């Protein structure tokens, strides 16, 4: 009742509410398109990760609600997954994440799986697909 509450729009949108009912939440959205590129300082990695998220001081409970979210994944140097951190100052996301590499997809669709629930298995698409995250509001959706 005071931790993160998932919410899943459907297959490809997903939302993750900040803890004490927050007006924000976490959005990941599935899909083949890529918004961002690779620059000396906007690559970061599954521990660089929180770095990515540092737009607002309003909402702290941000960075924490990642680390929830990383499952002890940054711990799993075996996953690692192209992630590239948005400058939100230029209206593009926070970070997109390629999940085209079959095990690191099958690894995300599991930490996915028991944190949503169950939903359609992205793995079986083909070809180039990625994770975009950014912050939203929370409207009450589910
Ligand atoms: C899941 O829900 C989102 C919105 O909650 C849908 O997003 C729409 O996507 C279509 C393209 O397929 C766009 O034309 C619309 O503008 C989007 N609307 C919004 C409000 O984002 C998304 O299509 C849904 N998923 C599926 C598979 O239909
Ligand atoms: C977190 O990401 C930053 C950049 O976004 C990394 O910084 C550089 O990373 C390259 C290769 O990843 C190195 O060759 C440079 O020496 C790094 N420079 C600095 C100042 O760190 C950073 O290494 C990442 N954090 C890690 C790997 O712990
Ligand atoms: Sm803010
Ligand atoms: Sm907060
Ligand atoms: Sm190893």
């Amino acid at each position: 009742p005071y931790v993160p509450m998932p919410c899943m729009i459907n297959d490809t949108h997903f939302l993750l509410r900040g803890p004490f009912e927050a007006s924000w939440a976490i959005k990941l959205e599935i899909t083949d398109v890529t918004t961002l590129v690779v620059d000396t300082d906007n690559v970061a990695n599954p521990t660089n990760i929180s770095k990515c998220f540092a737009n607002n001081q309003d909402e702290r409970l941000l960075g924490f609600t990642m680390e929830w979210f990383l499952s002890g994944l940054e711990h799993d140097h075996h996953f690692t997954p192209q992630i590239i951190c948005g400058n939100v100052s230029k209206g593009e996301v926070n970070a997109q994440v390629n999940i085209t590499m079959e095990d690191h997809c099958s690894q995300v669709f599991l930490k996915m799986r028991r944190i949503f629930g169950v939903f359609k298995n992205p793995c079986t698409s083909h070809g180039k697909q990625n994770v975009l995250i950014s912050v939203s509001n929370w409207t009450n959706q589910c």
